[PDB]
């Protein structure tokens, strides 16, 4: 009567040299890391990702805890993760590993220290640099719950870490979302957790109608769709990241816009154009072969952006009149009309931006995440 359900994940990728962790490194030290889950629940799983590692990778030890802010957890709740029975897991080249199953007291939106004391570990690391969130690094292997970090090396990054399930009843389900930066959060705050999948999470898990919806936030920052780009494209990982989810019923596209931004001229842009199209619709068929419903975001605007050129925003528009009008997808999530200028509907709105005319702020997050129905999350 219970199953698998996703309530966090972050989506994995070989971390590039400018993002790698600052000394004293992971090999022999331990890193303390913090999520926020979506929908709370009781008996948990944890998963760990070696997708994009060359070299095998030691954890001896594996604690959680409801962290307090910053670098301190409450330690009266601190638990040591199992695999197979052992504190110590080693993930082979290429591969991940799913803790034990673990009872913990997981509250919707609670705030989750996961603290890794290593032991060998990879030159090439898989990780999420994206994160939006501090993590905390020490030498040595120090995953007592008493460990002082309040000293340690901070990196706005995440390494590693690549999930958290839960066991729900038939009601509970998730949304997976595939996107680029605009999705995993550039220009939202720093460990304020205010991502535009944040705010729908919010959102949902105050209509009490959707409270046992989870959100989980698939978005690489600077990732392509069909080639180049940041991290792994979006239809290299589809399966992984979208499919091979626990739980999931909604998919919801909104990508593209690095493609275009990569384009050189109008053959190619147009090109780009065609290409993303027809990878909507590959992937709207591959998610309803599995039974899941697939919204696509319009993509929003370029102008003023160091991307802007006249035949890529000639792309954008056949982009975005072909999600708005095919009918492949099943909804239309039109983030391109909640977050573009109403006296200049090519241009972010000024005080929803970044800075840079491309990246929304915390503002236009919270304002995306509105424009979202809730009634699209039915069970």
């Amino acid at each position: 009567s219970k199953s698998w359900v996703g309530t966090w994940a972050t989506a994995p990728q070989l971390v590039e040299p400018r993002n790698m962790p600052p000394a004293p490194g992971l090999t022999n030290s331990t890193l303390r890391q913090v999520v926020c889950v979506s929908i709370g629940g009781k008996q948990l799983q944890f998963r760990f990702s070696n997708r994009f590692s060359k070299s095998p990778v030691t954890m001896k030890t594996v604690h959680i805890a409801v962290s307090k802010g910053g670098s301190e957890i409450e330690p009266s709740t601190s638990k040591e993760l199992t695999f197979n029975g052992q504190p110590d897991v080693t993930m082979e080249p290429g591969k991940a590993v799913i803790s034990d199953p673990i009872s913990f007291n997981l509250k919707p939106r609670m705030l989750v220290a996961i603290t890794i004391s290593f032991g060998e570990t990879s030159p090439d690391v898989t990780g999420h640099p994206g994160s939006r969130t501090t993590s905390y690094l020490l030498a040595g292997d120090q995953s007592s719950p008493d460990a002082d970090f309040s000293q340690a090396v901070k990196t706005d990054h995440w390494y590693v870490i690549n999930g958290i399930d839960l066991m729900a009843q038939k009601r509970a389900a998730a949304i997976a979302i595939l996107g680029n930066s605009i999705t995993d959060g550039r220009g939202s705050g720093t460990n304020k957790q205010d991502r535009w999948p944040d705010e729908l999470a919010l959102r949902l898990l105050k209509n009490k109608r959707t409270r046992d919806i989870g959100v989980l936030n698939m978005g690489i920052g600077g990732n392509c769709v069909l080639h180049g780009g940041l991290g792994p494209t979006a239809l290299s990982r589809f399966n992984r990241d979208i499919l091979k989810q626990h739980g999931v019923r909604w998919l919801i596209i909104f990508e593209g816009v690095n493609d275009i931004g990569g384009t050189p001229d109008k053959e190619a842009a147009d090109k780009v154009a065609q290409g993303l199209i027809a990878a909507y619709d590959k992937m709207i068929d591959e998610a309803h072969a599995k039974g899941i419903k697939v919204y696509g975001g319009t993509i929003t605007p370029i102008k003023k952006s160091f991307y802007y050129k006249d035949y890529r925003e000639t792309a954008r528009q056949t982009v975005n009149k072909w999600i708005r009008t095919s009918g492949h997808f099943d909804a239309v999530i039109d983030f391109d009309k909640a977050m573009r200028n109403p006296k200049d509907t090519l241009t972010l709105r000024p005080e929803a931006q970044s800075g840079d005319y491309l990246h929304p702020n915390e503002l236009g997050y919270r304002i995306m995440a509105g424009a979202i129905d809730l009634s699209l999350f039915k069970e």
